[PDB]
């Protein structure tokens, strides 16, 4: 089966709700497993406590840099980086879950949730899941962003984990 995971997100201490994500282990098992483990923190590090450091309305909300907290860092459960698994899943619309990178084969822990169809990223960013529930939460996060990516409130993953 495919993992169901969750992120509980707050803005300046105040809760915004939960985002439930399906991880497509059936298509990208290595990428799904990385994200899953980072949600439970079972390796001793993960997304808990880290921020949505970059939010661009009508594009995406980006998170996952739990080492540098500014978009330069993050790491995977396999090491500092791992290859692009495949590009089978596409950026088809809002709610798509996909990996940030710094060029080919530089996946770590940073990721983003699309708020529109970002199909110009097809073949360059590995899509590995989608929002099952809580798109309204994602819209709340989005509303605190700006075209520059800076947020007007600190958007934090207070908790995360696995539902099944
Ligand atoms: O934020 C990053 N890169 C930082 C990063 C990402 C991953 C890792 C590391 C560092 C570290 C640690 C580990 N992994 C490896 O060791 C490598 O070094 N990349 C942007 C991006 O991916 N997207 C997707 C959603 C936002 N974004 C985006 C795309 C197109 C247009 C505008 C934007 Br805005 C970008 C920005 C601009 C162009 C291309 C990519």
């Amino acid at each position: 089966g495919n993992p169901l995971v969750y992120l509980d997100v707050d803005a300046n201490g105040k809760p915004l709700g939960r985002v439930v994500l399906e991880l497509k282990a059936d298509v990208v098992p290595k990428t799904a497993e990385n994200f899953r483990a980072l949600c439970t923190g079972e390796k001793g590090f993960g997304y808990k406590g880290s921020t949505f450091h970059r939010v661009i309305p009508s594009f995406m909300c980006q998170a996952g840099d739990f080492t540098n907290h500014n978009g330069t860092g993050g790491k995977s459960i396999y090491g500092s980086r791992f290859p692009d698994e495949n590009f089978t899943l596409k950026h088809v619309g809002p709610g798509v879950l996909s990996m940030a990178n710094a060029g080919p084969n530089t996946n770590g822990s940073q990721f983003f949730i699309c708020t529109i169809k970002t199909d110009w990223l097809d073949g360059k960013h590995v899509v590995f899941g989608h929002v099952i529930e809580g798109m309204d939460v994602v819209k709340k996060i989005e509303s605190f962003g700006s075209k520059s990516g800076r947020t007007s409130k600190k958007i934090v993953i207070t908790d995360c984990g696995q539902l099944s």
